[PDB]
C-alpha cells in the first residue's frame, strides 16, 4: 500500500498548514474506491505517482490551505451541453485538484453517483467528495497512467490538469511559473520519498 510509504508524518511534514478540513485519513480513504492509485507499477512508480498527485494538489490548493479558489467568473461553459450548468451555481476550483467547469462536475458527478452538478458547492463542502473529486479526475482523466508508464510523465499530468493555460507558456509568464512550481513540489516530495523524478518534467 502506498500509506507505507506517505506515512501520515510524511504527510503532515509536506502540508503543516492545512486547512483542517483535509485530511490523511480523508485521503486514505477516499484512496480506498481507486486501488490502482498508488499501487501500479514498481515501488518507484508508486512513490511517483503520490508524489505527483501530491505535489500537483500542493500548487492548486496552496499547500491545502484553501478550500475554494480564491477571487474566482461561474465556470459555466454553455458549449458544453452533456451536463447543464445550474442556475446560480457556480464552477469555480473546490477541492484539493481544484476542480473547475460544468464538464468536469457534472461528470465527476456521474461517475461518483453524486449530485455535483446540480450542488457544486458540495466539493467544497465535504471532504469526502473534495478527496473523491481529486482522485477522480486523477484516474478519469488518466493522469494516472501519464506518470506511472515506463517512462514516467509528469509533464503529462499538468497538460492534463492544466495544459492550456499553464503549457507552452513563454518562459516566466504567470502560467509558466505555476507549471514550474508544479514540478518544484514534485520534485521535493521525490526528494522526500527517496525516488528518481524522472526526467520528462516539464511542458
Ligand atoms: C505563481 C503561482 O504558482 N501562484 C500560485 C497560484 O497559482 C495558486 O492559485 C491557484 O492557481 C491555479 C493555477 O496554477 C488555479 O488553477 C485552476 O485549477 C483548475 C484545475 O486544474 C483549472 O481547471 C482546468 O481548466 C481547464 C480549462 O482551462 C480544463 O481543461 C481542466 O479540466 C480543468 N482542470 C480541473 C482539475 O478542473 C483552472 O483553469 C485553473 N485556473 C487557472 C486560471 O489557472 C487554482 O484555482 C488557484 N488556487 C486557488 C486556491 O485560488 C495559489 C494557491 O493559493 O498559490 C500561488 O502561489
Amino acid at each position: 500500500s502506498w500509506t507505507s510509504f506517505v506515512t501520515p508524518a510524511v504527510f503532515e511534514g509536506w502540508f503543516p498548514n492545512r486547512n483542517p478540513f483535509y485530511t490523511y485519513d480523508g485521503l486514505v480513504s477516499a484512496s480506498n474506491g481507486y486501488p490502482e492509485f498508488g499501487t501500479t507499477g514498481s515501488l518507484d512508480d508508486q512513490k511517483r505517482e503520490l508524489a505527483a498527485f501530491l505535489g500537483n494538489i500542493n500548487q492548486a490548493s496552496g499547500g491545502l490551505q484553501f478550500i475554494q479558489e480564491q477571487n474566482p467568473s461561474d465556470y459555466c461553459d454553455t458549449s458544453s451541453t452533456q451536463y447543464p450548468c445550474a442556475a446560480g451555481k457556480q464552477y469555480y476550483g473546490r477541492g484539493p485538484i481544484q476542480l473547475s467547469w460544468n464538464y468536469n462536475y457534472g461528470e465527476a458527478g456521474a461517475d461518483l453517483g453524486l449530485d455535483l452538478l446540480n450542488n457544486p458547492d458540495l466539493v467544497a463542502q465535504d471532504s469526502t467528495v473534495a478527496w473523491r473529486t481529486a482522485l477522480w479526475f486523477w484516474m478519469k482523466r488518466d493522469c494516472h497512467g501519464a506518470i506511472t508508464a515506463s517512462p514516467p510523465s509528469f509533464s503529462g499530468t499538468i497538460r492534463i490538469i492544466n495544459g492550456g493555460l499553464e503549457c507552452n507558456q513563454p518562459a516566466g509568464s504567470i502560467g509558466n511559473m505555476q507549471m514550474e512550481n508544479r514540478v518544484t513540489y514534485y520534485t521535493q516530495f521525490c526528494q522526500t520519498l527517496g525516488v528518481d523524478p524522472g526526467t520528462d518534467l516539464r511542458c
